[PDB]
């Protein structure tokens, strides 16, 4: 059930607030923590999000994601972010230069490169020389926000690159 | 994905290059609303206090009029969060808790760059 969640290495959310608290609990591995957050089950609230904390093997559920107002990301080794796909706005406006949607197949089928590989295609496109354009696995991104949208590196060799197709909110 | 029991059109559903817009992927579904979100189709279905919604075809726990059939069109499939008579609140659903007869559920508005 973890891979229903868009995962975001070595990263934590902080927001403070009277209202709701955290929801913690000690687990041997993180997919304990999202079967739990899928299933909503015992929890006082809807959880879109989660933080393994890869150290004191402990989770976090939380009632937002890195989206909500309010919030803020952090960087730590031994976090790992979880964030709830139904959440995560999953059409664009206009070149989508803020997609952060989990799609990642061009509008071909044909299945995206992950961004730190050069195989089968080299690049330039690191996510080290992008921060903040979440450049992570394969997912369809546009970090030099370009018209034509998100795109990708085709795992085809005939194909370097190609779109994807992802739908206008509108 | 979205499941739609016996029905069918004339890889986003299945297998062809668009949907019903039977399975769907809820990725080519929006899962954003614009204004109220009477045309909301989503597959969420826990409301804004983390109750799971009873199904819409139910009448227990909570006995209620939105029957799929009267709101043809309206998409009151299993317990999904919806808005059928377009009201201020947002999509909502009647909830499996007996003390709460229904919540608004807290789905984001697109339009929240």
């Amino acid at each position: 059930t973890i891979h229903e969640f868009k995962k975001s290495a070595k990263t934590t959310l902080i927001k403070i607030d009277p209202a709701l608290k955290i929801k913690t609990k000690k687990v041997n591995t993180a997919d304990q923590c999202a079967d739990r957050c899928t299933r909503n089950k015992g929890l006082p609230f809807t959880c879109k999000a989660f933080v393994f904390d890869k150290a004191r093997k402990q989770c976090l559920w939380f009632p937002f994601n890195s989206m909500s107002s309010g919030v803020k990301k952090e960087f730590g080794h031994e976090f790992d972010l979880y964030e709830n796909k139904d959440y995560i706005r999953n059409c664009i406006i206009g070149k989508g230069r803020s997609y952060k949607g989990t799609v990642s197949i061009t509008k071909s089928g044909i299945k995206c490169q992950p961004w730190s590989s050069m195989i089968p295609h080299e690049h330039s496109f690191l996510p080290s020389s992008y921060r903040g354009k979440d450049l992570q696995e394969n997912y369809c991104r546009n970090p030099r926000g370009e018209e034509g949208g998100p795109w990708c590196f085709t795992s085809n060799p005939e194909v370097r690159y190609e779109v994807c197709d992802i739908p206008q909110c509108s």
